[PDB]
């Protein structure tokens, strides 16, 4: 009858800053930028030039051979930052506890390098040498299926796709679980190889993606010269845990989840809706999940994908959440580090808030060089900013009307 | 921690057998078949034959052809279908009740059709030959993201991805939203357009498809000689509401959610646990949800897809979990009839279990010819069974270990 407390336990991440959380981290407090030349695929026949890849990553160091090769890039990451997340938690998955421990890992493309090349042997070859793996290497909801299986979690299982939302919701929904007492621990967040022919031909189509062939300046989040945003990849997952069960077992804690919302624009299938009033209402379900005052609110890490509308309209939906307020709270787009992870967006942006209030430093926002008169909010800019930190608002206004928020607090008995 | 009550007040399908729910299910509790020879692709070159197809379902009929060619089949039956069920609940949603009624309509592959006729561009035109409708019309979310721009929904939203559980998780998804009071309505259910080349190649791959050429008998679930599942397509559509809500609108009834499971399986990519001891732990976890005794379940809509594993185990389940009550209780699989909708089959199997308990009819599972001695359940074969129900279990135990249950109750 009373809600669980659900506190964060472990992180695991593969993002564009490094092959780890810690790197990944000390880098994006450093103003780091993950971005660069195109080489996952040819890029001279894509209006984009660059965008935010892992590197040096061996997926070999971390799995059989023969096991990755089963598995599409995204399911490889979110295999390896589950795993991740799992031994940083210290949790020991027993058969006591398995079906107690649950998964509910999101991407927004899923297996789409995957998909491509097997269509490629469809053609050539014909149906009858498509792959037996094909279906499941392909399908978005094998990076849970896998996870699974790696960990020996048998609880609640679940796969949310919501485009740019999927690792906010994820996280979202997996809190939710815990909270009514379904599971007492959900390993979850979000994954995406996004880089792919198709994707880019796709973004590009839609002139999501910017044309600047500059890495320097390509992601720029309220810059006034932004012009789309830079795709990534990799994956954030996170142990959630019920505050109890943590205890109980010596856990470490990195602090509490104690919000999240989830609304819709219910306007177009790809334009965010006018002065971003759906995100404001995420916000505002947020702020009303978790009990607080809306000045309690000490630092937003925004959507911030350094596309024209968005930047201008969570800047619009922040003012209109937070009134006076919204000038005085700190906000930052990582992602003008990270490039936009689509599906992982909200996994690695959800470790990026944890950590800020754990370790009491604001990550910046790089690369705004001329300010816009219509993004006029303290964006944290060039150089992270050492801060107490209590609650931090996380925000994924994704294409499609998807609008999820979370918000975390530091974590006190 | 709030708990609403949560009640069924709307109905919209698409399926291989009609056009909409009363057509669907007539002919469902009538035993007839949906399944025939694949006609949407040419299947001479392919190890599967027989598919159930929509019949007759031409999209113009419901939305403008430049409004359906921005759409993937999937999308339009999602939307198609979303919009028969607000129909059917007389629901009008206005700016006062936007943010407060949501959507979360999932599908297990979302939009292949177009992912296979947009790479082909890509290969022979190149990327500028590309749609910039490419992207919003193959993902999955977009079936959720059409739904609620067509309805004006603004409330929680989301779209569930897991494979054959996706329709059934879907909805019990849907339910702890409106219970722990997040939303007052939410349009639920699943979506599924998978009559393409790239799916019926990866499921004959996998030898998960039945190769029988002959629709009469293709699809026999708890048979003897099953060979595997018979692909389909549709959408089940419902619109979950807050029961307070319901009553203020005068909204009719059909019955009550109450239970809702999840599990993983944790053993192997595609193939079922040993034992079905997984979805033993979904259905166990539903009827703990329902506060029930397992005795009280009166009929349990079975996954039962009529591949020789999942059957066996879910009769295993089924008797892990009910002990005695198994034989005592009636089973039945739909899928003898509309075939496996995959994505799209908890959202059907949804509104057959709901209409059960309405309608006070037992759907039958057909063509069970030659009993096996491992499923020795009863399967209500061949003809419906009128019955006074008052609870009925949905399972959905998909690929990729994804056990799904949910527990319908009659209302008042
Ligand atoms: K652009
Ligand atoms: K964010
Ligand atoms: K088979
Ligand atoms: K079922």
């Amino acid at each position: 009858m009373t809600k669980k407390r659900v506190v964060v336990t472990g992180l695991g991440a593969l993002s564009p800053l490094g092959n780890d959380v810690d790197t990944s981290w000390n880098n994006a407090i450093n103003g780091v930028s993950g971005i660069g030349p195109i080489t996952r695929v040819d890029a001279e026949e894509y209006p984009a030039k660059v965008a935010a890849e892992l590197k040096d990553f061996n997926v070999e160091d971390y799995m059989d051979k023969k096991e990755a090769r089963k598995m599409d890039r995204f399911t490889q990451y979110a295999v390896v930052a589950a795993k991740m997340a799992v031994e940083d938690a210290d949790l020991n998955i027993t058969d006591e506890i398995a079906p107690r421990v649950g998964v509910w890992v999101g991407s927004g493309i899923g297996g789409l390098e995957t998909l491509e090349s097997q269509f490629e042997i469809f053609l050539t070859k014909g149906p009858r040498r498509v792959s037996p793996f094909f279906v499941p290497m392909m399908i978005p909801d094998m990076a849970t299926g896998q996870i699974s299986i790696a960990l020996g979690a048998k609880g609640v299982n679940s796969c949310t796709v919501t485009a740019c939302a999927t690792g906010t919701n994820s996280i979202g929904d997996a809190f939710k679980v815990i909270q009514r007492g379904d599971a007492d621990v959900m390993v979850t967040g979000g994954t995406e190889a996004p880089l792919t022919r198709m994707s880019f031909a796709g973004f590009s189509a839609n002139k999501a993606l910017s044309t600047n062939p500059d890495p320097k300046t390509a992601s720029r989040p309220f810059d006034k010269n932004r012009d789309g945003f830079v795709m990534g990849e990799g994956a954030g997952i996170i142990v959630l845990e019920e505050l109890e069960h943590a205890l109980a077992r010596g856990a470490k804690i990195y602090g509490e989840i104690v919000g999240y919302g989830s609304t819709g624009d219910a306007y177009h299938i790809t334009a965010p809706a006018q002065d971003g009033e759906g995100g404001a209402r995420a916000m505002q379900e947020a702020i009303k999940d978790a009990g607080i005052a809306p000045e309690e609110i000490d630092y937003i890490n925004a959507h911030g994908t350094s596309t024209y509308y968005n930047d201008k309209y969570e800047t619009m939906a922040i003012k209109t959440v937070f009134g006076e307020h919204a000038h005085k709270l700190a906000v930052s787009s990582t992602k003008s580090m990270t490039g936009h992870l689509l599906g992982a967006a909200g996994g690695i942006e959800a470790i990026f808030s944890i950590l800020a209030i754990k370790e009491g430093v604001i990550p910046p926002t790089i690369n705004i060089q001329t300010p816009d008169e219509e993004c006029d909010l303290d964006y944290v800019p060039d150089e992270a900013r050492r801060q107490e930190l209590n609650y931090v608002l996380s925000n994924s206004l994704g294409f499609g009307g998807h609008n999820a928020t979370l918000i975390f607090k530091k974590y006190q008995s």
